[PDB]
């Protein structure tokens, strides 16, 4: 029994062994937030908000206290119209035309479990026993509209999980300007905030900042979750390192356009919204009518970033992620996308894919060019049939051949676009999404599909269907290379146009589920030109996710540890690419490009058949070593250990036992006067022996967790060492 | 010869011996912008913007080439539906529902002077010689509508004037949501930010911030400019300071929601936005109509904090501030508020009346209690009548008595507000802003009229006029005790109410400037329940405001400092008022109190009455040698030399000739173990010499700046000294 | 000037040294690649840029040189013979500290009519930052010619404006630039 | 050689820190009450600690602000002290380092110390270093190689290191010739 009321002071409190959750009834039927941390037993009352009459923070509607304001009140929600001036969670447009709407408390229930979110992703349980949510419902007395307010807690997880539905409960529409999934404020907290900023080709380095008076806004209007800002936050004590001190995490399940919100206000108390961002967004909600938001994450740690993440990892892998793959060993594949680009054809590949057997690689995967007539970027998006000319007995032809050499095969898609140059264009042009009248802009030279449209999400269902009922193809890869730039969907309304961008996540969300509900057997790996659409939303449907177009061994050091800071590494993959590296022309040794691959589900990205002998062996090695290892690096518990500027990055993954971890250092800069430097060790048991595999020297899990050890001093620069420990008896 | 095009490069360029602005019409008609900064003769097209394929962003419309993109160059302006992807300075929503606006170059002019701003407070020009002004029109082929940025230099300042003029040559109407006054995007420049935020009682202490990637959000929702946060803003280098670096301030003269946004992007650069908040902001521009934003006024310094802050006093001083008392010394005066509050009578007046004379003081101003039946704040407001119980002769005979004893006469008003309780309300209950149906959220016990009506602001103003027709009051104090909370005009169409806001602060502005007009000789002192008006937009109006509710010693220290960042000192008053403090109850020493008080207008707030002979003399004292340096005080140029966080919070002012220097030396807390400080002066001549007109000792410009003086040691917390140095012959 | 002959780590060992002492007081030879004291890989025409800062020398085994080697010696020593007066006796100013990714200088001779710059790139991005390099030391009124581009800027231009720095791919990277006044 | 004391100065230190093959990195440091020392027992002047200290505002940068500099005239153990006081003063010592020195002074004889030249700017750390680069050029130096272009040279050492004889240095000397070289 996770979640009481007591109706007395009117308090309600979640909590299980590792975190409570408390939130009340204040003046004003006001939903108020008192405390979200360490669990504690009971409460009484000793953080009701202290009353005092604040200048120009105004009171309720016919009160006489000045002393209480919802615009100074801690509170679990708000909106334009309520005598607030903090960005508000929600604004609703009515057909007075004015922005009012104040809610108050209505009724709460309690359910086990949680419920499944009409056309969204969202973490589920296994036995209804694990989670109880609690809904409070708040209403405008006026509008008559409802916002159910969602809150799940899991028996075993430092973990609320937040969403919001909004209910139409009156004669007229009404329209949604903004809905966020949640809104939290505390009061005598001074936290630095941290998030996952980036570009394309650079996703994702950790970013710290202090928080000042005003507004930090971080956000996407790209249609997508994006490579710019990733939907997650973090709100830590100045003093919070990877292993020590509190810390805040706000994942949003949601791979369209994010907003998150972090204001500190004219009293120091600090206010936090998430949801769909509003820009551009207005959804018209009729009579008798709802709209569901996504769901955030919202994890608690006592002791460190790595715990934070490791709760991510955790809720995210076993109860969000439903790939029947997501708990077996993912394939050591070979993509050609850099090895050959658009320059092949079929013999060409088989030749990879013989070279591909011999090194113990497990799996083939075509990437983009298979298709249409797609000798080179400028055309054929829409048209996923095979291209003759490369494939002139079929794909199955093809397909057939990496099986008989032992492989799986894997294929590209990139379900979600659309060329000019294309017979979907000539035979629809209308599926294309733009403003009628308005020349709409060129990315990569392509264009987006309408996919809020059922007819063309049906389209493509069709044509993908046509090569995948085959049963061949083992694995797809499934793409997406644009932002969304115009925007529109030709079949609403004018004044239902603000729901273009959501309802195009929701028409993708529909498209994708349809495919990955009918093709449970093939693993499915998600890409947005690179990392551009890596969330946990996305994790629901696909299991892992290409990281970055970036392959360089050093730049993805940051990336890939930023990109652990919320996500599994299960979920994310790395290839080792050539050298100099095409994105940033960086020289790297071929075995740092192997050990920085290693932290993600390995793969190789370079031509096999141009490998020197010297590289071919160094493959062998690298792959047979890499099996012997996996499943700990893949699935063992995450932890960093050194971030890059310390001029060394380091990690490690230990088994769920504590008996085997996997050890990773990477040294950066070399210098011709090298200070010495340890490496200490976490996730041990303190009692447990260890083995070095490679040097069968035994040390107790207090002394790797203590003492460390040196690291050896090399010169040259971006070299790699990795540890392989064993509990003995 | 202040602007120049140049329409082989299509670069314009506007400079004067201190500054130079650079503007280009890069690929597609984009507006980029390329430089603001020191002075420079010529350019040579060195910072046409590098042209590098960045993935995802995209490209213009039917254009092949991916190295050019209107998400990466840095832009004059940018709006929603152009492929750009920071937060856009212009939204536009189209009858087709989309928010679609692609801005084109289409021309430009160069004019004399600067054009006047329809229904907004703007800089202007003496003589026309003195300014030019760059107007580049852009436009949408497409909705045809036609956006004008205009761009003002004076000859002789180190300051750029932006704002803009949108025109709908359509035949249809438009939304517009969004549009700023200005956007300023820098390239590899690393900023920190600089804002006022503060609250009521509290209002703008200086925070400085670092920028990380995301966007930083300044403003107000409130109606007002606000307490919370002052429309400015400025960018400075990390080693900048009072003295010396780069710095770049932005005041926005407006008076209600503003928004100042600041984002670094994916690359590094830096993008500002400035102008009207979009909160609530739907403007319907009809066909052949046209909307004018509010300017913006930006300082380059090349030298420190200091030097910026005096080009925006010089400014504002000179070109905005159109009292015929902006030149004139003010009145040394005391207010019956703090003194007693409601509790007075015509004959306890009377009484203050005298001893004011007889202390030398100058002017008596009458505060809230006086009209209607105002015997608190919870009726009268909307009543403006003499209240006959308390002026049994009427006002006209009381003012007659404070112009026998040879004091200029003061009176409080509120104009804006109305209390259900109240005459006014009786008769037009519609004049109260409340949205129909809805029972407004009270504030202070009062509400808000409906000023975007004409017939409501009729009313006022005659109330007004019959108070003033007959010239006995030299002086009003116009206050103002609330944000707006219920957000709509009753005579405007449901889709007319997202201009509600911008229309209240328009017809502020028309019945503020009537007043002002019609009453010219009359000294209008601005008042929201302190400084929640304190801009440059109210500047035009009244030439003097109340900083603060706050009147501790202490706390004003920041307050002050913090306003003389933007504001010159003359602008804001001070009072001398009782201890221990009534907001926050600290203890401090009268000479202190003073002190502070006359880096403002110096005033007094405090029952005359009950005083002493023995600190009456005291009182004396302080008016008589503020009288001896008030004319350098006042309008002398101000130096900040110390913040309170040093412990000490010092100043001075210096006369246009460097003839004559007041320095004030405020130390905050006494220790047992006190360090030696010294404090040096700014602004003198180096080679002139100096006369402490206290010691009688002279020194050199150049020693009073390089070498300073011991600060002497005292015992004791929150004490002041005060310097008075006077070139000799 | 140090027993470290990395065209990087010698970056910051001739920044600090700059601090007291006149550039023509140190020297800094062009070395073999990988380094002997710390491995690095670095190209040859950056161990020349970053030698020229100091009093230019060889030390490697001229006779195991490349064709291409060969020719880039007699390039750089043919080149730093026409601007070693101004790089080894101009008035010095640094412009960037190598923490910034980049470390600058320039050489200006006494009347201001000559300057020698150099700017080195540490580490390359897939994506990178735009950046500019602004110059001091010049006559603000005076006009500069680009002996490369043959353009022509005011010392007021190059000290306000800058220029930006060529966008390149890989690691430890330099570009040099020979401004003179012209009439 | 000197001690100087300021009051109600609130500086930052800048020092030459570094070893062997990793000299004179600049370094700056907040100043806390105690006793800052930098100093060298190598009997040299060493490559661990430069005798050289610069006291900055905490704004100074290259370009910008006061900056005072201290460079000790003296090749052997040198002591750099910095001492904020309980009363909030600064306090600086330079001279021959104390460490195992004790000179027996006779009647009638004299002890000589190095001096320490020190500088004084107004605007930033490139103008402070520029008048050491003068100040050392043109009235320290004697070498009447001081105002001469120094000779484009080769070095054998990282290319032969001991294995050489005459022959093999001869060849060196043959590609020098043909390559530019001038020593
Ligand atoms: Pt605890
Ligand atoms: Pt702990
Ligand atoms: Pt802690
Ligand atoms: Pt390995
Ligand atoms: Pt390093
Ligand atoms: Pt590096
Ligand atoms: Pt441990
Ligand atoms: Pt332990
Ligand atoms: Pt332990
Ligand atoms: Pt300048
Ligand atoms: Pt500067
Ligand atoms: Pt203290
Ligand atoms: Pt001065
Ligand atoms: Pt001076
Ligand atoms: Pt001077
Ligand atoms: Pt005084
Ligand atoms: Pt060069
Ligand atoms: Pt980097
Ligand atoms: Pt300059
Ligand atoms: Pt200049
Ligand atoms: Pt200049
Ligand atoms: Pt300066
Ligand atoms: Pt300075």
């Amino acid at each position: 029994n996770l979640i009481k009321f007591d109706d007395q002071n009117k308090v309600f409190h979640l909590h299980n062994k590792q975190i409570s959750y408390l939130l009340s009834i204040e003046d004003g039927g006001t939903l108020s937030h008192l405390y979200f941390g360490g669990a504690v037993k009971n409460y009484n009352n000793q953080l009701k908000y202290p009353r005092l009459d604040r200048g120009f923070s105004g009171n309720l509607p016919e009160s006489l206290d000045r002393t209480f304001s919802r615009d100074s009140l801690p509170k679990e929600y708000s909106s334009a119209g309520e005598m607030d001036f903090h960005t508000p969670a929600t604004i609703v447009r009515n057909p007075d035309g004015s922005n009012a709407l104040f809610l108050a408390y209505k009724s709460y229930k309690i359910e086990d479990g949680k419920p499944d979110l009409k056309g969204l992703p969202h973490s589920w349980t296994k036995e209804d026993d694990e989670a109880q949510t609690l809904i409070v419902t708040l209403e405008d007395k006026v509008s008559k509209l409802e916002y159910d307010l969602l809150y799940t807690i899991y028996r075993d997880r430092p973990v609320i999980v937040r969403s919001v539905q909004v209910h139409n409960h009156g004669e007229e529409a009404v329209y949604l300007e903004k809905v966020a999934s949640m809104q939290m404020d505390y009061v005598d907290k001074d936290f630095e905030v941290i998030t996952l900023p980036g570009a394309h080709a650079n996703e994702r380095r950790v970013q710290r900042e202090n928080i000042g008076q005003g507004i930090k806004v971080f956000s996407s209007y790209r249609g997508t979750s994006s490579h710019q800002m990733n939907p997650f936050m973090a709100l830590v004590d100045h003093d919070t390192n990877e292993f020590m001190g509190e810390a805040y995490g706000f994942a949003l399940a949601y791979s369209g356009n994010h907003k998150f919100e972090v204001e500190r206000d004219q009293f120091g108390q600090i206010h936090v919204n998430t949801g769909i961002n509003d820009y551009n967004f207005k959804w018209k909600l009729n009579p008798n009518e709802e709209f569901q938001t996504p769901e955030v994450l919202m994890v608690y740690s006592d002791q460190g970033l790595n715990k934070m993440s490791q709760a991510f990892h955790s809720l995210i892998h076993e109860r969000i992620m439903r790939s029947k793959f997501k708990d077996q060993i993912r394939p050591v594949l070979v993509n050609n996308w850099e090895a050959t680009y658009f320059d092949f054809n079929e013999d060409k590949l088989k030749t990879i894919v013989d070279k591909a057997k011999k090194l113990g690689l497990e799996m083939f995967v075509l990437d983009d060019g298979w298709f249409g007539h797609r000798d080179d970027d400028n055309s054929s998006l829409g048209d996923w049939k095979v291209y003759k000319k490369k494939f002139p007995n079929g794909l199955g032809h093809f397909a057939d051949y990496v099986h008989e050499q032992g492989l799986k095969f894997g294929l590209w898609f990139e379900p979600e676009m659309i060329s000019y140059e294309s017979n979907l264009y000539k035979e629809h042009p209308d599926y294309l999404m733009h403003v009628p009248g308005r020349k709409p802009c060129p990315s990569r030279n392509q264009y987006v599909l309408e996919l809020g449209r059922k007819e063309v999400r049906d389209n493509i269902f069709e044509q993908m269907v046509k090569i995948l009922d085959s049963k061949k193809i083992d694995y797809i890869k499934w793409d997406m290379n644009r932002s969304l730039s115009d925007i529109y969907e030709s079949d609403l309304p004018a004044d239902q146009q603000g729901e273009a961008y959501h309802r195009y996540v929701l028409g993708y969300y529909d498209l994708l589920n349809k495919l990955v509900t009918r093709y449970p057997d093939i693993l499915f790996e998600g890409c947005s030109g690179g990392g551009g659409r890596f969330d946990v939303g996305q994790a629901y449907y696909t299991p892992q996710i290409w990281a970055s177009d970036n392959t360089d061994a050093i730049e993805r050091l940051k990336i890939q540890y930023g990109t652990s800071l919320v996500y599994p590494q299960s979920m994310m993959t790395s290839h080792v690419s050539v050298s100099p590296n095409e994105q940033n022309g960086r020289i790297t040794p071929f075995n740092t490009r192997g050990a920085v691959a290693m932290w993600g589900d390995l793969g190789y990205e370079l031509d096999l058949t141009k490998m020197s002998d010297e590289e071919s062996d160094q493959v062998v090695k690298q792959v047979t070593e890499y099996k012997k290892i996996r499943e700990v690096t893949q699935f063992g518990t995450l932890y960093r250990l050194k971030a890059s500027a310390s001029n060394q990055c380091a990690w490690m993954m230990v088994d769920s036992n504590k008996n085997e971890a996997v050890v990773t250092v990477v040294n950066v800069m070399a210098h011709a006067q090298p200070y010495c430097t340890k490496t200490k060790l976490a996730g041990l048991d303190p009692d447990k022996r260890y083995k070095n595999l490679e040097t069968d020297e035994v040390f107790g899990g207090d002394e790797l967790m203590h003492l460390g050890f040196y690291d050896p001093i090399e010169r040259g620069d971006f070299k790699a060492k990795m540890y392989h420990f064993k509990a003995i008896n």
